[PDB]
């Protein structure tokens, strides 16, 4: 009774299949994908950030040259400058007026907000989608549960033993290179680390926050202090994290394929409706209901009322149960054209009860499977008029 | 369900016409058309006595 089960990916709606074991009764599933959060392998290649051109206090030899030397600072900026005499609080104050010599010094650092503020590239693969899957199931009526997609994985929580996927649909919405920013996901082509030019994306370049080393190609170049005063000209980019913040392009969660969410979180992009996913179960057992237990129902009747050929489930059919005990009987069109919205049906002896459903198909030809007993739920259907709110239930639309 | 429905101008009894919305049960109209007073542009021209 192993129910295996092909099986759409989308999210927010359940997939009531039926397990038709040969000998005692038949269970409904009711198999929510609650999530689709994705979760690919990736790699932190850089931190990126405004650059902050903190200054070190340029020197000021009075009469005669000072040699700079390349300091290991990321982009250790430094130029040695005659022709100077600084006004300082007492007018000048280096006595001579060429040999007056001005050394300024500037490199490159994380600004305070690289730690919190900071976009982050990344290599991204392909990795492995989860799911909380809800299932209320059968008489169980629930289970809640975190699950994987690779082929082979069980996960028992609650009763039930169910392996997933994989799904054929691998398109990940996350390209190979991916910039990252608070929340907004970006699948930009990145240039790398130790190479961004300055001003475009990634001027500055630190592995992480913590790391001191980086890669500042800011086009930093000093230039001479004016007229004799104190001050060091730094002449310079503002960063490639300045713009990508007002010229940059849109996140993926608002230019993605295929219906998908996103975090800054695991990296997940969560409800990615698309494709079908090779879905098996074993239940317990003891979750089942001998045959000779539940009623009976054939020499039955059913019709439709009033069938709404809509998302929603608008159709409804009066059903002329003929039972031969009383009592519950699980219910499910195995024909794909209508879905159900009641699971299972109580029954007295051989009443009539009316159930919800939705349709693709102006005339639903539909089996509905009584709990070991099939019928055609023929009819006509109308169309609705008020087509604006979330996604439907009947994901059903082919050939009409 | 916007139950469009041309409607004979006439005063002084209903027009009991049905909305068939499909999905949910249909209901009646009784729509009596209990005046018709007109007002039309018009300007004061003129009294005489």
């Amino acid at each position: 009774y192993e129910h295996t089960a092909v099986m759409p990916n989308k999210v927010g709606i359940p997939y009531k299949a039926l397990v038709e074991r040969p000998g005692y009764a038949p269970v409904h599933l009711q198999i929510q994908l609650v999530n689709t959060r994705i979760i690919p392998s990736t790699n932190l290649e850089y931190i990126t950030c405004k650059y902050k051109t903190k200054v070190p206090s340029p020197v000021v030899k009075c009469c005669g040259a000072t040699q700079c030397t390349s300091k290991p600072h990321p982009d250790y900026q430094c130029q040695v400058f005659t022709g100077v005499y600084p006004f300082m609080w007492g007018g000048a104050y280096c006595f001579c007026d060429t040999e007056n010599t001005q050394m300024s010094e500037a490199y490159v650092e994380r600004s305070e907000e690289c730690s919190i503020d900071h976009a982050k590239a990344y290599k991204v693969h392909t990795g492995t989608v989860q799911a909380m899957v809800n299932i209320t199931y059968g008489s169980v009526s629930w289970r809640s549960a975190d699950v994987y997609v690779n082929g082979e994985t069980p996960a028992k929580i609650g009763d039930a033993k169910l392996i997933i996927g994989p799904l054929s649909s691998a398109w990940s919405p996350f390209d190979n290179k991916v910039v990252v920013y608070g929340h907004e996901v970006y699948n930009y082509d990145f240039p790398e680390y130790g190479t961004g030019k300055a001003g475009s994306f990634g001027d500055l370049q630190s592995r992480t926050s913590t790391s001191n080393d980086l890669y500042a190609n800011t086009n930093l170049k000093l230039q001479r202090p004016q007229a004799g005063i104190v001050h060091t000209p730094f002449t310079q980019a503002p960063s490639g994290f300045e713009r990508w913040k007002r010229d940059k392009g849109a996140p993926l969660n608002d230019v993605a394929p295929f219906g998908c969410s996103i975090a800054l979180e695991p990296l997940r992009a969560e409800n990615c409706a698309v494709g079908s996913i090779p879905i098996s179960i074993d239940i317990p057992d003891a979750a089942f209901t001998r045959i000779s237990e539940t009623p009976t129902v054939s020499d039955l009747e059913c019709k439709i009322t009033e069938c709404t050929y809509a998302s929603d489930f608008g159709g409804i059919a009066t059903v002329a149960y003929k039972s031969s005990k009383a009592g519950n009987c699980p219910i499910h069109s195995p024909s794909g054209v209508a879905v159900i919205k009641e699971n299972d049906v109580t029954l007295a002896e051989s009443g009539s009860f009316t159930f919800h459903f939705s349709t693709a198909n102006i005339h639903p030809a539909f089996k509905l499977q009584v709990c070991t007993s099939a019928v055609t739920c023929k009819g006509d259907c109308k169309p609705p008029k008020d087509h604006i709110v979330d996604y439907p239930a009947q994901h059903t639309e082919s050939f009409t």
